[PDB]
């Protein structure tokens, strides 16, 4: 794979497919979407509008990171929607994982379609990677956009090589995949502000320590989950946090590798010392199969 | 340097004299302390000792059968076994408070034991009280004279006394086990389904830890059924129970820590649990030292 070649080629292919129309892209902060947004911006400048929807379920500091990288550094038109209270209010009382997924997917695409209308987008750019067993698209309230997918034939490692070349920050280039529903499926039972806070801070500790250990390039994913069961501490009851770390090619199968004991111990103690209301930290030692990667 | 052989002749002589012709009773927990006091006492007064094993259904897999073979068959003690499984399970229906679990189990055990105490007109309560590292009144009002042959020994001495008395290694070196048993290793309600998971999980843990020769280097190694659920793939996302593995070293009552366990052993225990015990979605390993955690999960 020649990243220099591919960029030149792909910038040219997009400009001609998109021609002079207005395009839109959802920035997750992940690598695939970040790479496609930057390729597209190179191809069409201010015709591109990027949208960041702050669902309140994102990793700590995402909004700022996306602003500083895409708006400040790179100069993309960037629309940011602070939708935290809206997504939290909607999840009040919801414990069914599938109801969480449906609610969050719906609010998300509704806000996205709203912005796409406001700006009269005609093209949707997505960072979809290969393969394609998984072209216009109709959005749920009827708006139709032509789809461009410049990474549609690329794999994980090719795209990491691309983001390097395009000068994206290291935090993006090696960003682990993160779900649409974000932290809401890493907080079992009800997504309260209390449990969401614990979740967000535990995940920041996991990310920081895994980065210090240079395991961010080897691991597929590495995260913390707030379980909806409690255990005892020094005798008071509080939240159990589970750590989840796996290797995988694509998320189809997964194995828990040998994680240095020191690293796990250090995470554990940072979590119980720095985050009030956590009694216990445990580590998931279940492969996929028979487990799924996420806990719900 | 403590002398087991001498202690046995001095103790057996002292037990005979404190007890006399009278009927004595003891609770067998399956632990080393009560096991030793029972055997000493049985050398002193033979058939005047009644040993009681209450099968609460909350003990480790195979416990009743090991007590039978060891104390009735091998040593010839008068053993009564009360099958109280249904009784303890029925009493814990709906009970999710850990304090209340502990209370219910404590008092119900006393009620079964006291019933036997009355039945057989016992006068003396032998206990396995040892040193830190006498009448009692039962609930209905029966009074027992307490005899504590081991009150002065430390755990290390008791263990030496137990080898000399012919007890198996399975008793002598067994990790300590809570009075309320598997009840405090099933979080939330103790249902029959969760308990059965807890029992087999613990048997898998004990077996694998022994096979890897780590029983020596660990204080406690057990499984807990958490009252929360995670996803598992079977065909097209099932919800099932999370089991947690707890392995600690500890040198005093204030502290414990999680040592480095070989990862192959962890993965082995994990893969056995999920493949062999229906309705477990995930196995997690506790990486919290004491402080800030406790050893048990509740
Ligand atoms: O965008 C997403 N929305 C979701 O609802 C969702 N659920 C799981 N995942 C991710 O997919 C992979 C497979 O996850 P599981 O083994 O938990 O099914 C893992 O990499 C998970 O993070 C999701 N991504
Ligand atoms: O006989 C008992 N009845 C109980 O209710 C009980 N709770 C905890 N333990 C045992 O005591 C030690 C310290 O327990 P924690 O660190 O969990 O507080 C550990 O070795 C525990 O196994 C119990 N033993």
């Amino acid at each position: 794979f020649d990243p220099k070649k591919f960029i030149d080629e792909a910038v040219e292919e997009i400009k001609q497919q998109i021609s002079d129309r207005k395009a839109i892209i959802a920035l997750s902060g992940g690598v695939d979407s970040s790479v496609a947004a930057v390729l597209t911006h190179k191809a069409i400048g201010d015709k591109l509008t990027a949208v960041f929807v702050d669902t309140g379920l994102m990793r700590k500091g995402e909004r700022e990171e996306v602003e500083k990288t895409f708006r400040d550094k790179l100069g993309l038109n960037l629309i940011v929607v602070d939708a935290k209270d809206r997504f939290l209010n909607a999840l009040k009382g919801v414990t069914d994982p599938e109801e969480k997924r449906k609610i969050i997917g719906k609010l998300f695409i509704d806000v996205f379609e709203e912005i796409a209308e406001d700006i009269k987008a005609e093209v949707l750019v997505q960072g979809t990677i290969a393969p394609d067993w998984i072209h216009n698209v109709a959005l749920p309230h009827g708006m139709v956009l032509e789809v461009v997918e410049p990474l549609r034939e690329l794999y994980k490692d090719e795209v990491r090589l691309l983001a390097k070349e395009l000068g994206l920050p290291d935090s993006i280039v090696y960003r682990q995949p993160f779900p649409g529903p974000g932290l809401a499926v890493r907080v079992l039972g009800e997504v309260t502000e209390e449990k969401l806070n614990i979740c967000r801070e535990a995940n920041a500790i996991v990310e920081e320590e895994v980065k210090k250990a240079n395991l961010d390039k080897d691991l597929w994913q590495y995260f913390a989950v707030v379980l909806d069961c409690k255990a005892t501490g020094v005798r008071e009851y509080n939240w159990i946090v589970a750590l989840r770390m796996v290797k995988s090619l694509d998320a189809m199968t997964a194995h828990v590798p040998e994680i240095p004991f020191d690293l796990l111990k250090r995470i554990s103690k940072r979590i119980t010392s720095e985050i009030p209301n956590v009694a216990r930290v445990v580590f998931d030692i279940t492969d996929k199969p028979p487990a799924t990667i996420e806990f719900e």
